[PDB]
């Protein structure tokens, strides 16, 4: 086709993220009357989110996904998006990004500094903790070899609750869990299902610790080359796909607890009071290390009312 574009993602071909990406690709091809084709490159074939973000800056990849929190890699105060228990729900994540001065400044910085245009935002689940032994209480986290992604906020989650974080790549996790070289991991339910981590974890704790969004991103290199009518086609299709993306996650969080129960998994509901208490020292370190931009991002996020 005239523009042969590529969409890279960490997620696999059974994931919600991929399904929404298929919808995005399909609308774009149609409403562009065939001028744009978007091919999918899942399962981190192109490298992980960090790597793919660098390919979008360079212009060697055209689209990818990223959480708002992943931009803590460049702007330390963007960690606020993933300080555990700080963002209440997805309504708060939406207003954080689009309706605060911090948020709006982060978007403009994404474009001018990092070579990426934010097209849409979806919901990608609330993270929970699976494991090979029960998590009845925060005490059960002691010495747990918990698999985390390569991100400072997830490592901090593990540390401060008394677990032993082993960072690793997503594609590696399943075997690690099965052999028990690690004891647990902490994705939203959707990914626990997509990656089938429920086949090699008898236990799931509802730790509700981090709220993931997902941003549909396009390389500026690619976006600037598209005529404005085709820019609007890609922009609209990204908003349509985001809304669908959010619905897949919302509908699944209802039904998946029962799906895991049927699959022989044992669900616990530990007291979150001490989880939340364990993090105050981390919030203090966060303000200490990120300074006044950081206390100003927290202030703006904590002021957002979580009720629609
Ligand atoms: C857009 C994207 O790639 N998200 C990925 C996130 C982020 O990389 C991480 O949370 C840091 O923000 O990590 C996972 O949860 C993980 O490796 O377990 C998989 C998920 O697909």
């Amino acid at each position: 086709a005239d523009y042969d574009l590529k969409f890279g993602m960490n997620a696999g071909t059974s994931s919600n993220e991929y399904k929404a990406a298929e919808m995005f690709a399909k609308e774009v091809k149609e409403k562009s009357q065939g001028k744009i084709e978007i091919s999918l490159y899942p399962s981190s074939q192109l490298g992980d989110d960090r790597a793919m973000l660098k390919q979008l800056k360079d212009g060697s990849l055209d689209f990818t996904f990223a959480e708002s929190a992943r931009f803590q890699l460049f702007y330390p105060e963007a960690a606020v998006f993933a300080l555990p228990y700080v963002i209440s729900n997805y309504n708060v994540a939406q207003k954080a990004l689009f309706d605060t001065e911090f948020g709006k400044d982060l978007i403009k910085k994404m474009d001018k500094d990092l070579g990426v245009t934010l097209l849409s935002q979806a919901y990608n689940g609330t993270r929970q903790t699976t494991s090979n032994r029960a998590i009845n209480s925060i005490a059960d986290m002691k010495g747990l070899k918990l698999k985390v992604p390569n991100a400072a906020t997830n490592l901090a989650y593990a540390k401060y609750v008394g677990a032993s974080p082993t960072p690793m790549a997503f594609s590696e996790v399943y075997l690690a869990l099965q052999t028990n070289a690690v004891d647990g991991q902490e994705n939203p339910l959707a990914a626990v299902q997509a990656q089938k981590f429920y086949e090699v974890q008898k236990f799931l704790a509802m730790t509700n610790h981090i709220l993931n969004d997902q941003l549909y991103l396009v390389s500026n290199e690619t976006y600037k080359e598209l005529p404005e009518d085709l820019q609007k086609v890609v922009k609209d299709a990204a908003e349509n796909a985001a809304k669908y993306h959010t619905k897949l996650f919302v509908d699944g969080e209802k039904d998946l607890v029962t799906f895991f129960e049927k699959q022989g998994v044992k669900i616990t509901h530990p007291d979150l009071v001490p989880f939340k208490e364990s993090m105050k020292p981390y919030y203090a370190e966060f303000v200490k290390q990120t300074g006044q931009k950081g206390e100003s991002a927290l202030k703006q996020i904590e002021a957002i009312n979580p009720h629609h």
